[PDB]
C-alpha cells in the first residue's frame, strides 16, 4: 500500500527484541519500503487460502504472542535480502529487486516451511516438533534461496538436481547465519527445532550421518520416497561443503579449509554461472571447480580444497 516509512518494534519467536521497518497509513504494515520493491509480510489466519492479508497493526509495536511469527519473518527476509546484495551483489531473488512476500500463520500446528513458487509460507509448527519456523533465521534464508536458485539454475526438484537444490539452500542458509552473526553453527534448524531438546537440530552440515543422512555418495538414497531423497542426499553435498570451508579428514581424505567467504563465492558462481536444472553431483563437481578456477587460478589452494572435499564424498 501507499504510505509513509517508518519503522516499529517488536519480539521475534525467541523473546528477543528487534526493530522492523513498517509502512503508515491509518495502520502500520509489515511493508519495507528500504530493500528493493519491497518485503511484505502477510496474516494467513490459520487458513490455506494465500497470500491472507497485509498484516495490519494499530500502534507499531509488535509484541503479542501472535505478532512474534510475523516479526521474525518479516526482519529475516531483510537480512537475507541484505546478505545477497551487499556480498553478492544480487537485487533480491531475481535479481532486478523483485517484492519478497512471506505469510505466517499458515494452517493449524503445521511444522513446515516453504516457497511455493511465488512467495515464502510460514507454519507454526504443532509446538512439540517445531515453534514458529520463521523463528530460524537459518530456515527463512533457506527458502528464500529456493526463489534465488528458481530464477537461476533452475535445479529440478528431483533425484540429484533436487539434492543439489537443498543443500545449495541449506549452504546459503547457514551462510546468512553466520553473517547475521546470530549464534551461527553448521546444523539447520536449531532454533525452532523441538523446545523441549537443547543440542539436536534437523539436519547437520557437519556431521550428516549424525540423523541419519548419507556423507558419502557409497550411502546415497536410491529410493522414492522424498521425491528421490532430496532432503537425503543433500547431506553429501552439505559435508563437501562443510570441508571446504572448515576442512578436516573425512574416511581418510583430508581437505584443507578456505572460510566461509571463499565458500560462498564458489558455490554462488557454480549456481549462477555452471549448473542448470538437470545438473547430477558430478556436475555440480565440475562447475564448483571451474568455478574456483575462474576466482582463483587453476592452481590455487583453493581449487585443490574443493577436488579434495568432493573427493572425500566420494563424487566423481
Ligand atoms: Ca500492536
Ligand atoms: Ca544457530
Ligand atoms: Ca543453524
Ligand atoms: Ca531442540
Ligand atoms: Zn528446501
Amino acid at each position: 500500500i501507499t504510505g509513509t516509512s517508518t519503522v516499529g518494534v517488536g519480539r521475534g519467536v525467541l523473546g528477543d527484541q528487534k526493530n522492523i521497518n513498517t509502512t503508515y497509513s491509518t495502520y502500520y504494515y509489515l511493508q519495507d519500503n528500504t530493500r528493493g520493491n519491497g518485503i511484505f509480510t502477510y496474516d494467513a489466519k490459520y487458513r490455506t487460502t494465500l497470500p491472507g492479508s497485509l498484516w495490519a497493526d494499530a500502534d507499531n509495536q509488535f509484541f503479542a504472542s501472535y505478532d512474534a511469527p510475523a516479526v521474525d519473518a518479516h526482519y529475516y527476509a531483510g537480512v537475507t535480502y541484505d546478505y545477497y546484495k551487499n556480498v553478492h551483489n544480487r537485487l533480491s531473488y531475481d535479481g532486478n529487486n523483485a517484492a519478497i512476500r512471506s505469510s505466517v500463520h499458515y494452517s493449524q500446528g503445521y511444522n513446515n516451511a516453504f516457497w511455493n513458487g511465488s512467495q515464502m509460507v510460514y507454519g507454526d509448527g504443532d509446538g512439540q516438533t517445531f515453534i514458529p519456523l520463521s523463528g530460524g533465521i537459518d530456515v527463512v534464508a533457506h527458502e528464500l534461496t529456493h526463489a534465488v536458485t528458481d530464477y537461476t539454475a533452475g535445479l529440478i526438484y528431483q533425484n540429484e538436481s533436487g539434492a543439489i537444490n537443498e543443500a545449495i539452500s541449506d549452504i546459503f542458509g547457514t551462510l546468512v547465519e553466520f553473517y547475521a552473526n546470530k549464534n551461527p553453527d553448521w546444523e539447520i534448524g536449531e532454533d525452532v527445532y523441538t523446545p523441549g531438546i537443547s543440542g539436536d537440530s534437523l539436519r547437520s552440515m557437519s556431521d550428516p550421518a549424525k540423523y541419519g543422512d548419507p556423507d558419502h555418495y557409497s550411502k546415497r538414497y536410491t529410493g522414492t520416497q522424498d521425491n528421490g531423497g532430496v532432503h537425503i542426499n543433500s547431506g553429501i553435498i552439505n559435508k563437501a561443503a562443510y570441508l571446504i570451508s572448515q576442512g578436516g579428514t573425512h574416511y581418510g581424505v583430508s581437505v584443507v579449509g578456505i572460510g566461509r567467504d571463499k565458500l560462498g563465492k564458489i558455490f554462488y558462481r557454480a549456481l549462477t554461472q555452471y549448473l542448470t536444472p538437470t545438473s547430477n553431483f558430478s556436475q555440480l563437481r565440475a562447475a564448483a571447480v571451474q568455478s574456483a578456477t575462474d576466482l582463483y587460478g587453476s592452481t590455487s589452494q583453493e581449487v585443490a580444497s574443493v577436488k579434495q572435499a568432493f573427493d572425500a564424498v566420494g563424487v566423481k
